[PDB]
């Protein structure tokens, strides 16, 4: 009640304190309910199936108007999430990477590379591959910059009782804007596009959207949407994306108007829905543990590289990925089978004391960190990850800069989701 720092602070926690286990009775990975429990339960159930359970079975969910089908062999540990990233003739990404079943109503939509094995998925990938790379990133500072400097002063100008929402204000806007200027997205349009991929990876959460007519409305919006300026990219190139996309050919032949819209979704949504919640969490972590706020703050270049990365090892904003075996396998002990779903638990191989000694400690300096936050490794390694390093380093910089003593003073309105590890609102405080 006497702590120091801004008086509506949310409290502090102290760092390393592991959450208790969960007995297993009490863990259903395979209903919406468990993914509204309180994330220490979440993260003490994964704990307890990493001892007891660390391969086990569950039914998929069915959100409404969503094919579940069959149920899913859930990968817990960090060695056997990284051997099935690592294998992907054996743990295929075809036909789906979230664990429903895809359908051609979907497909028209969510039919990208991130679904499809090599060679087509690598001849997709390197028509964008080279927008990514670090040192073409990093040429895009100034924009980054530019944008998360004026949010954070507008902000300040747009509160004078120094209240506002992090995610409305400055999470969701700073790589909304940047991932949208790549693609050649017109600024108008930036935040139809930032409704859409809300509702896209917010389906089942009542406060995004819980009819499958308003997901399929939004993905066919989108998708025109792409369709659209892919039309006009045609006849007059700019120097974007879309262009690149028209552009292209795979195997001889331009891609089809199906998969130009299911690359651009696949890159607004992937742009959009991960980068704005390892800020958020990674400013509801500074807030819960001031002295690793206090060390980055006084070494900001030295402690960004590993800050960055124990945030996303921290937030683990993907929370996992299927995959779909094409061939029977054994891993400790239990036997899959060809054309079994398989689930790859990031959050939890995030928290593996096999490979971290104190996972529940919150170290901006930890050094090495191996985290699967970007996932695995191999093929389908994030596409984005130099891009959402730079985003999360600049943002936090940018407050670091104007309102270094930027806090929670509510616990998160949390994402009810399985896959996306969201906050959909955050109030914060600065003196
Ligand atoms: C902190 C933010 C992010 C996290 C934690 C994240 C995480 C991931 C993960 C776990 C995967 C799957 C990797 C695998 O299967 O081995 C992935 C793939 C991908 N990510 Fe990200 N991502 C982030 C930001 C971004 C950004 C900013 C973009 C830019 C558009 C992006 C685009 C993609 C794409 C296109 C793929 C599919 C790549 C492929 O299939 O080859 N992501 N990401
Ligand atoms: C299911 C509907 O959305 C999609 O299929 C398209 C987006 C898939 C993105 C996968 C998650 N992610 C976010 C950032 N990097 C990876
Ligand atoms: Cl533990
Ligand atoms: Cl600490
Ligand atoms: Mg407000
Ligand atoms: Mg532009």
């Amino acid at each position: 009640h006497h702590h120091m720092g801004l008086n509506t602070a949310i409290a502090t926690r102290v760092n390393g304190t592991p959450p208790p286990e969960v007995p297993i009775a009490d863990i259903e990975l395979g209903s919406l309910d468990f993914w509204a429990l309180d994330d220490d339960v979440r993260d003490g159930a994964f704990a307890t199936l990493r001892r007891e359970a660390p391969i086990s079975f569950w039914p998929t969910i069915e959100l409404p108007g969503f094919v579940a089908g069959n149920g899913h062999w859930a990968l817990t540990k960090y060695d056997d999430v990284f051997y099935a990233s690592r294998h992907p003739d054996i743990f295929s990404s075809y036909p789906n990477i979230t664990i429903n079943d895809q359908t051609p109503e979907l497909a028209e939509y969510f039919g990208s590379m991130i679904v499809l094995d090599d060679p087509r998925h690598q001849r997709l990938r390197s028509i964008v591959s080279r927008a990514f790379t670090p040192k073409v990133v990093a040429r895009i500072e100034a924009a980054v910059r530019d944008r998360a400097h004026r949010l954070v002063s507008s902000m300040i100008a747009n509160n004078p009782d120094r209240q506002a929402d992090l995610v409305s204000e400055l999470a969701g806007p700073l790589p909304l804007q940047i991932i949208c200027d790549m693609m050649g997205i017109p600024k108008a349009d930036h935040q139809r596009i930032f409704h859409w991929t809300n509702v896209i990876l917010g389906f089942g959460d009542p406060d995004l959207a819980t009819d499958f007519d308003e997901f399929m409305q939004v993905s066919a919006d989108i998708g025109a949407y792409a369709t659209a300026l892919a039309e006009d990219r045609r006849v007059n190139h700019h120097d974007d994306l879309t262009s690149s996309l028209v552009e292209a050919e795979v195997d001889g032949e331009r891609l089809s108007s199906r998969e130009i819209a299911s690359f651009f979704i696949l890159l607004v949504v992937a742009g959009n829905e991960t980068t704005r919640n390892a800020i958020t969490h990674g400013v509801l972590a500074l807030s819960r543990y001031p002295e690793q706020r206090d060390r980055w703050w006084s070494d900001f270049d030295g402690l960004a590289p590993t800050a960055v990365e124990e945030i996303v090892r921290w937030a683990s904003p993907v929370v996992y990925m299927r995959r779909t075996l094409t061939q029977d396998i054994e891993l400790r002990g239990t036997k899959m089978a060809a054309g079994d779903k398989v689930s790859l638990w990031y959050c939890s191989a995030n928290r593996d004391e096999s490979k971290f000694a104190d996972p529940w400690t919150f170290d901006l300096a930890r050094n090495p960190n191996p985290h699967l936050g970007f996932g695995g490794g191999g093929a389908h390694f994030c596409l984005g990850a130099n891009l959402a390093r730079r985003e999360i380093r600049v943002a936090f910089d940018e407050l670091r800069r104007q309102m270094p003593d930027v806090v929670a003073t509510e616990e998160p309105a949390r994402l009810l989701s399985q896959f996306i590890h969201g906050i959909k609102t955050l109030p914060v405080t600065w003196s």
